């Protein structure tokens, strides 16, 4: 089932007002076809180049950042394009990224909220239709709606009552959510 972690400065609100606040921060990278010539919006893998336990981007319009964890993919040129596919296990939203490929992977300086154990797994046959694609390229766009979707269908499966209306705090007395400190 899924696990959350929140920070408790964020305790009375729901998730899908918190995922619509990081992502009014965020902003969209314009990861668009003819506006990708450098590295500036195109996040990076660990180990990568195109492939990788994680996928970090940071923001172009603050310090927003995210961190995709799994078995990730990204087809770029080879058919379907421009897909991300693969296994998604987490997704953990902050501020500021750090690391790389010296002292291990990427981190968040402030992680904010995680979502761990997701269980996604989209097959490269789907191509932009999967779910993994849908939920990282909208993250990178400024639309979290496809994440907010598919955690609101996996808080579902653990009780009809809980939903990413639900304040984490419910989520936590619910036994899926665990509350980290202020900072
Ligand atoms: C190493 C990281 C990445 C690099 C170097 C990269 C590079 C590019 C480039 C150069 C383009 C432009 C293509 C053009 O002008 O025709 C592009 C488009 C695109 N990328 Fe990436 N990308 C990366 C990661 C991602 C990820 C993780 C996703 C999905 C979650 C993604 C989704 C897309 C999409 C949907 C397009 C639009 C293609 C279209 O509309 O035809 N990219 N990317």
């Amino acid at each position: 089932s899924i696990s959350i972690s929140y920070s408790t400065t964020y305790s009375g609100w729901t998730v899908a007002d918190y995922l619509a606040d990081w992502s009014a921060y965020f902003g969209d990278v314009n990861h668009r076809p003819g506006q990708v010539v450098d590295g500036s919006n195109t996040g990076g893998f660990n180990p990568g180049p195109f492939d990788g336990s994680q996928y970090a981007l940071k923001s172009t319009a603050s310090d927003a950042a995210f961190i995709a964890g799994g078995d990730l993919h990204y087809t770029l040129f080879s058919n379907p394009s421009h897909t991300l596919w693969g296994k998604l296990d987490s997704i953990a939203l902050g501020d500021t990224l750090t690391g790389g490929a010296s002292s291990g992977g990427y981190a968040l300086d402030s992680q904010e909220v995680s979502f761990s154990n997701l269980g996604l797994d989209s097959p490269i046959a789907q191509g932009r239709d999967g779910t993994v694609h849908k939920v990282v390229y909208g993250l990178m766009s400024g639309d979290s709606s496809a994440l907010q979707g598919q955690i609101d269908a996996l808080l579902k499966a653990v009780d009809p009552s809980l939903s990413i209306n639900s304040t984490f705090d419910q989520l936590a007395a619910a036994g899926v959510a665990h509350a980290t400190p202020a900072a």
